[PDB]
């Protein structure tokens, strides 16, 4: 049973949630499953995992089941960037929610701050694989997502991979109607994002911490890059409190009262993911794991630099 941040519209996000990124299908259902037995109230989704239809089956089985009521569960899920232009994020968010089988979403989020070529190709790229690019922005995406909460089928709206100027452009735009409740983004010992995370709290906005854990099964991993679940430093804290790296790396995200997504869809590993509530990182603890930042990212598979709006350029 977790701890929770609450949000501008006084929501109450659970702060440990479980992701769902490449978690298969005939794997994702049984996850979800546990994860509601074992206390996640959190499920964090998208539409380009393009598994939301077993996500929503699992769901509603313990809806049925009285294992857990609907608005006890907060769910969230993301608006891909081939869906910019406006009848398109709302067909997108249709999909979405029929997939899920709900009545609301609780946060909905741009997933990618660049706009992608429209449509239902999406990953539309050229023969060297570079993002091929659309005319729509976030700013067009987001009037048309504003519409879901005017209509009550989005409790809130949020941002995801977004630096400190696309939501100043966000924020600063005449005649927002909802703020962003969320910056969904990388956050590890590598990559501590402090002055993200800095501004973000002063505007109101929270944080969720994605890839926690280095996201050790990333395909495009090289042996070469740093890993976080066998690294000595982290491991010597979790051998203090006789806990594992993973508990660890998940319980630093929630000193900082920062939201944190680990994924899984191991039973055992999924459980001991949620057992981060009864120890704690001291000041020091916490101050050695800040120092590990190296702003090393795991996730920037993105050929889109080229493109306008590339989040990761700007120092936050
Ligand atoms: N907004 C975005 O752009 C964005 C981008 C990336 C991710 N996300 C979200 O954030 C979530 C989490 O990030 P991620 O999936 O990239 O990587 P992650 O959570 O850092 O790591 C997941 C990997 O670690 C393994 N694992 C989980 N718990 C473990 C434990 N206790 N001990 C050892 N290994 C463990 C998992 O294996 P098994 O699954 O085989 O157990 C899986 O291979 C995603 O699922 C997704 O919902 C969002
Ligand atoms: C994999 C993907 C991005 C992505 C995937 C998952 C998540 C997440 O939230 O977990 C988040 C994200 Br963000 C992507 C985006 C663009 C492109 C590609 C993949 C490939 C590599 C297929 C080709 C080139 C382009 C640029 C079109």
């Amino acid at each position: 049973m977790a701890t929770f941040v609450e949000l501008s519209t006084k929501a109450k996000m659970p702060i440990v949630g479980l992701g769902t990124w490449k978690s298969p299908l005939g794997k994702v259902k049984e996850a979800v499953k546990v994860a509601i037995d074992a206390g996640y109230r959190h499920i964090d989704c998208a539409y380009v995992y393009q598994n939301e239809h077993e996500v929503g089956e699992a769901i509603q089985e313990k809806i049925q089941e009285k294992a857990v009521k609907r608005e006890d569960l907060f769910i969230v899920s993301k608006l891909w960037p081939t869906f910019f232009e406006r009848p398109l994020v709302r067909k997108a968010f249709e999909k979405t929610l029929k997939d899920l089988k709900l009545s609301y979403l609780d946060v909905y989020l741009i997933h990618w701050p660049q706009g992608f070529k429209s449509g239902d190709d999406l990953f539309p790229r050229d023969d060297k694989g570079n993002a091929i690019g659309g005319k729509a922005t976030f700013l067009d995406a987001w009037e048309a997502m504003e519409e879901l909460v005017d209509e009550g089928l989005v409790k809130a709206l949020g941002v995801s991979n977004f630096s400190h100027f696309q939501i100043e452009k966000l924020l600063n735009k005449p005649g927002l109607k909802y703020k962003p409740v969320t910056n969904q983004v990388e956050c590890h010992p590598y990559l501590t994002q402090e002055k993200l995370i800095q501004y973000c709290h002063s505007k109101g906005i929270t944080v969720t911490a994605y890839s926690p854990l280095g996201s050790p099964d990333r395909p495009w991993a090289k042996p070469e890059d740093p890993s976080l679940l066998e690294d000595p430093k982290i491991k010597e804290i979790a051998a203090k409190h006789k806990k594992t790296a993973a508990q660890v790396l998940i319980r630093f995200h929630i000193q900082r009262n920062v939201i944190v997504i680990p994924k899984s869809v191991t039973p055992a590993r999924i459980v001991e993911n949620i057992q981060v509530f009864d120890f704690k990182l001291s000041d020091e603890e916490m101050a050695t794991i800040l120092s590990f930042n190296r702003n090393w990212r795991a996730c920037n598979l993105l050929q889109s630099s080229h493109l306008e709006d590339y989040p990761f350029n700007a120092e936050y």
